[PDB]
C-alpha cells in the first residue's frame, strides 16, 4: 500500500498518512547561506567502539543494518541532543543514476545517496514508544558521492547478493560502522520526521556536511537489489528516496562557522 512507484509513491502517501502534510516534515533542501551557526551547540559525541552489528535486512524498501541495542554500545550524543541515543540500524537511500538518490539536498543539490543512522533516546525504553515522541529519535545522516571506493562499506556490498529480495536476511556480526563516517563531524540539525511511512514527527536530524565517496561499482551493487519478493516480478530497488518538503517554521542550524 506505499512504496516507491508513480503508483504507491511519496505524492500518494497522504492520504494513508496525513502527517504527510504536517509542520516538521523531512527530508528537506538545506539553504546554506540561511542556516545558522548555533553557540548553544555542545560538541557531537559518536561512541561506537563497542557496536554490535547482528544482521542485515532486506525489508522491501532499503536494507537494514541492525545492531544490538539492548545495552548502551553504540551510541549517539551531544550536539542538539539531551540524553543518550543508541544506534538501532543504518540503511541507505539511492538512485537509479548517480545525480539524484539523497533525500537531504544542499543548495538544492542531489547527491547520489543518503547514509542514515537511526538512533533512540534511552529514555523512551525502546523504540516503539520512542518512536511516539517529538525527541524520541536522532538520525545521522551522511551524503554519498560517487569517487573513490569507500573501504568500510565493501563488507556491505558483499552480502547483497544474499539479500536481493525483500523479507531476505544474513547474518551480518562484527561490522565497525565508524568506517563510514567522513572525517568532518561539522553538521547541520534541524527537527523533522521519518521519511517513510508512518511518516512520524520524532526525529532530531543531524546532516553531515562532508559527504563520503564511494565507487561506481559500490553503488552499482545497491542497484542490483530488489523491492519484491522472490518469485514476484523483478523490480529494482532504485530511487527509494523521498524529495523535500517544505521547511515551514523551521530553521536549520550549522555547528560550524
Ligand atoms: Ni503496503
Ligand atoms: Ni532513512
Amino acid at each position: 500500500h506505499w512504496g516507491y512507484g508513480k503508483h504507491n509513491g511519496p505524492e500518494h502517501w497522504h492520504k494513508d498518512f496525513p502527517i504527510a502534510k504536517g509542520e516538521r516534515q523531512s527530508p528537506v533542501d538545506i539553504d546554506t547561506h540561511t542556516a545558522k551557526y548555533d553557540p548553544s551547540l555542545k560538541p557531537l559525541s559518536v561512541s561506537y567502539d563497542q557496536a554490535t552489528s547482528l544482521r542485515i535486512l532486506n525489508n522491501g524498501h532499503a536494507f537494514n543494518v541492525e545492531f544490538d541495542d539492548s545495552q548502551d554500545k553504540a551510541v549517539l550524543k551531544g550536539g542538539p541532543l539531551d540524553g543518550t541515543y543508541r544506534l538501532i540500524q543504518f540503511h541507505f537511500h539511492w538512485g537509479s543514476l548517480d545525480g539524484q538518490g539523497s533525500e537531504h539536498t544542499v543548495d538544492k543539490k542531489k547527491y547520489a545517496a543518503e547514509l542514515h543512522l537511526v538512533h533512540w533516546n534511552t529514555k523512551y525504553g525502546d523504540f516503539g514508544k520512542a518512536v511516539q515522541q517529538p525527541d524520541g529519535l536522532a538520525v545521522l545522516g551522511i551524503f554519498l558521492k560517487v569517487g573513490s571506493a569507500k573501504p568500510g562499506l565493501q563488507k556491505v556490498v558483499d552480502v547483497l547478493d544474499s539479500i536481493k529480495t525483500k523479507g531476505k536476511s544474513a547474518d551480518f556480526t562484527n561490522f565497525d560502522p565508524r568506517g563510514l563516517l567522513p572525517e568532518s563531524l561539522d553538521y547541520w540539525t534541524y527537527p523533522g520526521s521519518l521519511t517513510t511511512p508512518p511518516l512520524l514527527e520524532c526525529v532530531t536530524w543531524i546532516v553531515l556536511k562532508e559527504p563520503i565517496s564511494v565507487s561506481s561499482e559500490q553503488v552499482l551493487k545497491f542497484r542490483k537489489l530488489n523491492f519484491n519478493g522472490e518469485g514476484e516480478p523483478e523490480e529494482l530497488m532504485v530511487d527509494n528516496w523521498r524529495p523535500a518538503q517544505p521547511l515551514k517554521n523551521r530553521q536549520i542550524k550549522a555547528s560550524f562557522k
